[PDB]
C-alpha cells in the first residue's frame, strides 16, 4: 500500500491546481 499515497499527493499536496479542501470546518 504505497501507490496510492504516491498517487493520491498529486491532488491531496497539490493546491496550485487543486481547490484544496482540507474540510476545515466553517
Amino acid at each position: 500500500v504505497l501507490e496510492k499515497w504516491r498517487n493520491l499527493c498529486g491532488v491531496v499536496k497539490n493546491p496550485k491546481r487543486r481547490f484544496r479542501f482540507t474540510a476545515n470546518l466553517s
